[PDB]
């Protein structure tokens, strides 16, 4: 609605595949955390967003950026929020501004460690 | 909880990956749904409850039997609880006994339909 | 200058990555259907777009209906494709290599609703 | 009575089926990783188990960490397995096939964290 908690897991999955922001706010928070045992150099997770359409581009230049950059291309454009690369018992949050968002245009969210994006990706819709 | 509201849609995902059933319920209904357009011969979706062990060999002898078995191998022991194959706009909903799990075993929930396991899965577990 | 690509029952391809040498004038991908299940249920196709393509491909694929192969028909992002084959049946395109450009990041899938959240790689000119 | 699987940066086996013939004494399957990334990245064994196994030695495989190729030492499930290796490596493993049973379901899954998602494939003899 205005703010969500998402958890990211060592079975490399999230806890929710879809999540509606409410156009009326100003601004919405993601709030990340990750339960489980593993550090976040085998089973890190962000939350990245982008439109549907940038998905593919964000994931395989962030694969490329390697673990110190968050797997994420510094400064991409395409990138809309994302948090940083968290491993077991680790927390981030991002707020980000909702008119960066508009109506009837797909966007998606997802965890560009290596292979993740496979199974860690869900749908973000504004209504 | 003791009923979750689960919705299978034609981007071949169910609404969430975790599904936590209270221990002091004597019962636990789930309710799917199927938003979106296509139609349950090309994007069908049940809700297949066994434990983790169990369902490979659930999706792998479902997928076998066939559309018109919602693709379940009929009187399989190994299913927990599952509700109908359904398509756009349908509806279907199964209410299962609590004590039928355990705590300290890991159950899954899938889609049997064929391909959808591989993202169309997520864990239950009791507490 | 070809290549031989399997998608099987378990909605996935053979190979996630084709490189294409730039000295080559066509290429022809020669695909095949491994497996038991029929093309209504476990359908593939190999199409070619784009990477920023990709998605808008997929979506106005899915919506074009089996009939039509899950592909809008003169879609203007399609670079080529092959028809949507069942198991056991096969099918080969051949495209012209300039029809890519060095340096573009391109990607092959499956339109068959679904498919393309495994059923996806790149390819590139070099 | 061998097999040639490759595992990639897209975390997916080339192969998600093998038939292994009763006539065969022993059977060898090698195993590359082509792609970029390393080992602690993308790390890919294969490993055999019967179908109802194959949860729990992943389960413990997670638990295991990198330094025992994230599978528990002398677990008894384990038909056969490869170590894990990153991209460029290569490693192979030969077992004795009157050690599967005809009209069984075995399963080769990779031990890496979360690989087995996608990483899996079916294994009979005929
Ligand atoms: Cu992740
Ligand atoms: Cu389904
Ligand atoms: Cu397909
Ligand atoms: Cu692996």
């Amino acid at each position: 609605e205005s703010s969500v908690d998402i958890q990211g897991n060592d079975q490399m999955q999230f806890n929710t595949n879809a999540i509606t922001v409410d156009k009326s706010c100003k601004q919405f928070t993601v709030n990340l955390s990750h339960p489980g045992n593993l550090p976040k150099n085998v089973m890190g997770h962000n939350w990245v967003l982008s439109t549907a359409a940038d998905m593919q581009g964000v994931v395989t230049d962030g694969m490329a950026s390697g673990l110190d950059k968050d797997y994420l291309k510094p400064d991409d454009s395409r990138v809309i929020a994302h948090t940083k690369l968290i491993g077991s018992g680790e927390k981030d949050s991002v707020t980000f501004d909702v008119p960066k968002l508009k109506e009837g245009e797909q966007y998606m969210f997802f965890c560009t460690f290596p292979g993740h994006s496979a199974l860690m990706k869900g749908t973000l819709t504004l209504k």
